[PDB]
C-alpha cells in the first residue's frame, strides 16, 4: 500500500487538466490511476495491463464494474517513465498517452467535480499537476 | 482541503508544492507526517502576525513553535515551495528565496501523508 498514492479533495471541474508523472516498476504486469468522486465512484479507472498487452478502462458505481473498454494500444513498458495527460469534459474522459496518442472514454457518472484520485500497482506517481 | 497518504518520502527526499493563496485569506497550512495526529512539520504562515509559524503534533501533544518572521509573498499569487525531508530537519524554500528550518521531531520514519488546509489551492505536487 506504500506508494499506492491516494489525493483526495481535489476539485476538477469540467474542462480542466490533470498532469501525470510516473515511474513504471521493472517487472510490473500492470497499474492503474483511478479518477472520481470518490472511492466507490469512479468515473475513470484507467488500468494499462502489461501482462494482457492492452489498457482496460471502466467506471466504478458503488459495487458494480461498468462495462470494460479495451484499447489494445498499450505501447509503453515496465519499466518505463511515463507522462499521461487526463482531460475531463463533461461528456467524457480524454487520456494522452506516452507516444501523443489518445484515447476517449464516456463519463458515465454525471459532471460533479472529481474529489479523489488514486495510484494501485506498479505505478509510482511522482508528480501531479491540475490546470 | 486536499490530502495526500500513502506517499512514500525517505530522508534526502524532496517535495515541490505549487498552488494560489485565497484572496483575503488570514493564512494557509501545509502539513506533513504519517496522519492526522502525527504531523512532522505543520507550515502554517498567517498573514495577520506576518509570521510563518512551524510545529510539530503527536497525538493531541503539539510541540513548541518555531516563528519565522521572514513573511513575504501574497494571497492572489500562485506560489512554490520546496521542501526537503532529512532525518534531523526540515527545509522549506520559500517564493523570495528565503530558506527556513524546523528540526524533525519524530524519528525518520518516511513521510507518508500530506495535508493542505485554509488559504491555498494546491494546483502541483512533485516528489524527487
Ligand atoms: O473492469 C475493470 C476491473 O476488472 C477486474 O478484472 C476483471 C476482468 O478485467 C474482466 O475480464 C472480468 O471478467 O473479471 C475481472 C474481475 O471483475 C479487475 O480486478 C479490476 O481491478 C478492474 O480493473
Amino acid at each position: 500500500m506504500t506508494g499506492e498514492l491516494e489525493v483526495k479533495n481535489m476539485d476538477m471541474k469540467p474542462g480542466s487538466t490533470l498532469k501525470i508523472t510516473g515511474s513504471i516498476a521493472d517487472g510490473t504486469d500492470g497499474f492503474v490511476i483511478n479518477l472520481g468522486q470518490g472511492t466507490d465512484k469512479l468515473n475513470l479507472h484507467f488500468n494499462p495491463r502489461f501482462s494482457e498487452s492492452t489498457i482496460v478502462c471502466n467506471s466504478l458505481d458503488g459495487s458494480n464494474w461498468g462495462q470494460e473498454q479495451r484499447e489494445d494500444h498499450l505501447c509503453f513498458s515496465p519499466g518505463s517513465e511515463v507522462k499521461f495527460t487526463v482531460t475531463f469534459e463533461s461528456d467524457k474522459f480524454k487520456v494522452k498517452l506516452p507516444d501523443g496518442h489518445e484515447l476517449t472514454f464516456p463519463n458515465r457518472l454525471g459532471h460533479s467535480h472529481l474529489s479523489y484520485l488514486s495510484v494501485r500497482g506498479g505505478f509510482n506517481m511522482s508528480s501531479f499537476k491540475l490546470k
